[PDB]
């Protein structure tokens, strides 16, 4: 009698019908696979707004104990949950030609070195009687199979609408599911701290820019990105918003992203100071969240399970009490307000 | 500095960026033209859900005194307001090739019969900030039907019958209005979602029915096509097709519609089984009908949804359920409102 999603044949239509059924009161959906089940209570994420090149993308969350998240756009749908501490994404594109391009893209690195457990890290999901309907990627198993070299860092009455204006770097190709996952992880990292949804509602937008980094250097790239915003007339009057140059790859010495530390404050934001750069590749979730953290004043953390750890860890939440205080204050929150 | 929309150059991006910024608290937008101004307070319609072939379409309403409505999908955006009693729509498609096809489609009948004040009934809006292709089209439906001299259609015998025919819920019931594009038919997204928006709003306007139901419209293609121009024979086959369709098994308790762009024999705008829905007795795909989706006849799907919910032909020419096509979109008949609200689980004790 309960609704369910079969991960052995999950398509865009499967996720789209289920997620489009979720009312304001939430919906119970059972995630089904071979040797797997999970009843989740899905609800619409009504805090975050997303447009990718003017295309509305919706977010859905399960309960805290479900570790499940969803992304639903008109052309793609994503299911991301945690199973034995590993992140598993099911990415389904609506158009047959696009799903094949996406499946080819995600399958290519494994085609070089055949894996002992390829099906556990990456698998093409097929229709129940050929073209794939979705792809399954266990990020944690994939990074172990691919032997990927290390990428890292160095060094109110109504909530306020803050725009996170993402700009696809000139010459870059970013993938919709990949970009909106970095965005979903960024907003959720923020709303998890001190009940910040009462203070801010993040609106992510994505456009293309004529600006491209003049070299592989990330410091020179961000300096140039900030300077390009100040000279861009399409950004005149938006100097008080958050900005990100997004690309698929990384910068020199495998830098995942960069940003100006403590560059945003709901009352002092100006001169496009609150800007950064980020990769959007699926194998490194939480990079945009980590940079959005630095932009909101968060410092490098001592806990290896913290999002703001000095090194890249795959964790997506702020665990540091000092960082949570700094971030929430920058968004207008005070200790007297509570959580 | 309030936000505003210039109707002298309104594009998809213009409507999309404005409607996409509307928060849960609503937004004040000024509609600007050559001297005309209207401040409207837009808010998202959170009662109705719409997917057209799995593409999400959102609705926005102004205040009651604004007479303004919006439709926002990924590929098109619509603004529909009233000015001096006439219904004006601004239809903007996102893709250049699609906007040009749409502009050509809407302009074509006006080239056959060239009017002096064509600009009043129909106009291609161009990029003033400059441009070469249209960014949207303006259609004053009431002036267009007068210019085109469209042969009138009426709901004369638009219903058939069958010889068989508690408390306010914690959450209103989700009722799906499953629309199926007839085989061989081409329906236009803006046109279809306008018939749907007018159908849901006709329902929520009666006895505070949003507390009892939340309508969810979906659109798919069906292999069924009417075997003749007859509407009674068409609806009989449509209902039968549903019973023999396995993709509809377990959904016999929902509302159904065969949709097309044109009309049936003797210019019938649509048809449906009278008093075919009830939140507690709905079954066997009884609550089904057929409807045109052409822009020049707004309210046909609402009129048929009315018939499905038990509404009879009204006597007031300003009523939605009047037997002749009038262009009004609301039930004014006290008896029809009682019949419709009762079928959706409402009682006099509950109030409005
Ligand atoms: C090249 O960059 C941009 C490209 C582009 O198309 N636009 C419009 C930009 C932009 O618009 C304001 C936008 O966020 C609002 C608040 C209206 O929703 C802001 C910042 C940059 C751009
Ligand atoms: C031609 O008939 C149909 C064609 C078609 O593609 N489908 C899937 C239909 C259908 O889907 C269930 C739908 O309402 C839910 C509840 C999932 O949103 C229901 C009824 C009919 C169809
Ligand atoms: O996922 C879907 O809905 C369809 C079928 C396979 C490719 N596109
Ligand atoms: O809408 C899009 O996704 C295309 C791809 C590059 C930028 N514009
Ligand atoms: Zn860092
Ligand atoms: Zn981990
Ligand atoms: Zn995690
Ligand atoms: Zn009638």
């Amino acid at each position: 009698v309960t609704a369910s999603i079969d991960l052995q044949s999950v398509s865009y239509t499967d996720l789209a019908t289920q997620l489009n059924d979720v009312s304001d009161f939430g919906k119970m959906i059972i995630l089904k696979d071979n040797g797997f089940n999970r009843q989740v209570h899905v609800s619409m994420d009504k805090r975050t707004k997303i447009q990718l090149d003017n295309e509305n993308v919706r977010l859905f969350n399960g309960r805290d104990k479900d570790s499940t998240n969803f992304i639903l756009g008109d052309e793609f749908a994503v299911l991301r949950f945690y199973r034995n501490g590993e992140s598993i994404s099911y990415i389904a594109y609506k158009e047959a030609q696009m799903m094949n391009e996406i499946a080819e893209f995600y399958a290519a690195p494994f085609k070089k070195t055949r894996a002992i457990n390829e099906k556990e890290a990456f698998e093409c999901i097929y229709d129940s009687r050929k073209y794939p309907v979705s792809v399954k990627i266990n990020v944690d198993k994939a990074k172990k199979i691919l032997n990927l070299p290390e990428c890292d860092y160095i060094n109110p009455s109504e909530p306020k609408t803050v725009y996170v204006i993402c700009l696809r770097e000139n010459g870059s190709t970013v993938y919709p599911n990949e970009v909106s996952a970095q965005m979903q992880d960024a907003a959720n990292s923020v709303y998890a701290v001190h009940g910040l949804k009462r203070y801010v509602n993040l609106h992510f937008v994505l456009y293309t820019t004529e600006y491209a980094c003049p070299s592989g250097n990330a410091d020179e790239g961000l300096d140039g990105f900030t300077a390009s915003l100040k000279a861009n007339p399409k950004a005149e009057g938006y100097d008080d918003q958050i900005y990100f140059l997004i690309r698929w790859g990384t910068w020199d010495n495998n830098i995942l992203g960069i940003s100006w530390l403590n560059s945003y404050n709901v009352n002092t934001a100006s001169d496009f100071k609150a800007s950064g750069m980020s990769t959007t590749q699926l194998m490194y979730p939480g990079v945009m969240a980590h940079e959005l953290g630095h932009i909101l004043g968060a410092n490098h953390a001592d806990d290896p399970k913290d999002l703001m750890y000095s090194k890249y860890t795959g964790y997506l939440f702020h665990l540091s009490e000092k960082n949570m205080d700094i971030i929430a204050k920058n968004l207008g929150w005070e200790i007297a307000d509570g959580d």
